[PDB]
């Protein structure tokens, strides 16, 4: 059984809350290991470990259970418990009915049918929610390493939605692989060049997430491959503003993408700037593009 340290304290597999398998019912697949919607009545997302896997896969699975169970913050998905004493093994997460952020943005883009389905303020609230999660990780000296829209979840589709960081598979791998798998489009130069990760790693990635949000779910660096992005960013290149993106919001992005990690803002500053954007009528009165 592997050890794990967060906020100082060390924990073990024994500290995980084991839920009796009989209390757990699977309802439907969500996507593929496989994840199901389930009930324990508490509604849960059930992350499963394939019964056919390597011992490294097992260790990875246990470790992410330890990681998520030890966080306590409103913008990080909760772990209800685990079921490790039956096969296949389960990790039980808070079921975020809004689904993942990237799908949400893609499916909820304003259109002729729904012209105002989404507004700038909705995007700013998502951005603020995730930044608050990142600030919590930063102040607890946890480096996420893969801050990206695909790794965020929403509590519901409607205006009251809350965004949370929902996946920690990358930080898990490095805590203990391939180049064409590293999220190079979300990584700062010192990360993909030198393998150096610091709190300022997540700041850069958050800038890219910001772009994903205000582009409404487009893939970063449109039309560029990983290697072209690597060379582009290493040469000082940066993404243009998303369509209709207010200057104050783009400015947050460009500050997140400063070449020197020391020149990039910490998350307390990012949150201050996101707050200012939400107060600025010129920002929130800006209409999102309508997709025909
Ligand atoms: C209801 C629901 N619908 C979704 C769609 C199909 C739109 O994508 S995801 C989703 C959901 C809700 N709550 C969770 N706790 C949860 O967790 C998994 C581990 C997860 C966590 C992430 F951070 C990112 C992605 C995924 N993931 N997505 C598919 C498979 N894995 C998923």
């Amino acid at each position: 059984n592997p050890n794990y340290c967060f906020a100082g304290k060390t924990s073990s597999i024994s500290d995980l809350k084991e839920v009796p398998r009989k209390n757990i019912t699977l309802i439907r697949g969500l996507g593929h290991g496989e994840v199901y919607e389930g009930q324990v009545p508490l509604q849960v997302a059930v992350k499963t470990l394939p019964e056919v896997c390597s011992e490294q896969d097992e260790l990875d699975f246990l470790m992410e259970a330890l990681i998520i169970s030890k966080f306590n913050h409103q913008n990080i998905v909760r772990c209800i418990g685990v079921s490790l004493q039956s096969l296949p093994r389960f990790i039980l997460l808070e079921l975020m009915a809004g689904g993942d952020l990237k799908s949400f943005l893609r499916e909820t883009r304003p259109r002729p049918s729904q012209p105002s389905s989404l507004a700038m303020l909705d995007l700013l609230h998502v951005a603020r929610d995730i930044a608050c999660g990142c600030q919590y990780l930063e102040e607890n000296h946890f480096i996420h390493r893969d801050i990206a829209a695909r790794n965020c979840l929403l509590t519901c589709p409607g205006p009251g939605r809350v965004a949370k960081i929902g996946d920690f598979g990358m930080a898990r791998d490095i805590y203990r692989g391939g180049c064409a798998m590293l999220p190079v489009k979300w990584m700062p130069p010192e990360a993909f060049m030198e393998g150096i990760f610091t709190s300022k790693t997540d700041t850069w990635s958050f800038g890219v997430l910001l772009w994903e949000i205000f582009s409404l779910g487009y893939m970063p660096y449109p039309s560029k491959s990983n290697q072209e992005v690597l060379e582009f960013v290493t040469s000082g290149g940066r993404m243009d503003p998303p369509k209709n993106c207010p200057g104050p919001v783009y400015r947050i992005m460009t500050q997140c993408w400063q070449h020197q990690p020391e020149d990039r803002p910490n998350f307390a500053i990012i949150l201050e700037r996101i707050e200012y954007c939400t107060q600025d009528p010129d920002v929130i009165n800006t209409a999102l593009p309508i997709e025909y």
